[PDB]
């Protein structure tokens, strides 16, 4: 599963491997457990170059976890103005 790393790698920011996991076909849209995606988790933890090259592959910026929250909300919940606005764009 693609996925599962492609999630945990997003979550660490770390750029390399998250774009050898989308180049070996990695599911971008793939969600965890509890709804969470790439982009949501990338999001949350502030990784704005994550964001932007998973946002260019296809990320749906409107996926929701099983809370009905999006990468969207919870950037606005923590103030990432920066990031809420790069979302916004992409929706």
């Amino acid at each position: 599963d693609l996925g599962k790393k492609l999630l945990e790698a997003a979550r660490a920011g770390q750029d390399d491997e998250v774009r050898i996991l989308m180049a070996n076909g990695a599911d971008v849209n793939a969600k965890d457990k509890d709804g969470y995606t790439p982009l949501h988790l990338a999001a949350r933890e502030g990784h704005l170059e994550i964001v932007e090259v998973l946002l260019k592959a296809g990320a749906d910026v409107n996926a929701q976890d099983k809370f009905g929250k999006t990468a969207f909300d919870i950037s606005i919940d923590n103030g990432n103005e920066d990031l809420a606005e790069i979302l916004q764009k992409a929706a």
